[PDB]
C-alpha cells in the first residue's frame, strides 16, 4: 500500500502499534502492509 521503508512499530509504556518509515523517518497507524 504505502511505500517500501515503511516498517511495523510499536509504543512502548503503553502497547500500542504503528508503522515507522525508516527511509524518510515518518510514522503513520495504518499499515501499508498490515
Ligand atoms: C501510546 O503512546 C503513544 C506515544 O508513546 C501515543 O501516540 C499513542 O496514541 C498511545 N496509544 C493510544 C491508544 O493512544
Amino acid at each position: 500500500k504505502l511505500p517500501p521503508g515503511w516498517e511495523k512499530r510499536m509504543f512502548r509504556s503503553n502497547g500500542t502499534v504503528y508503522y515507522f518509515n525508516h527511509i524518510t523517518n515518518a510514522s503513520q497507524f495504518e499499515r501499508p502492509s498490515g
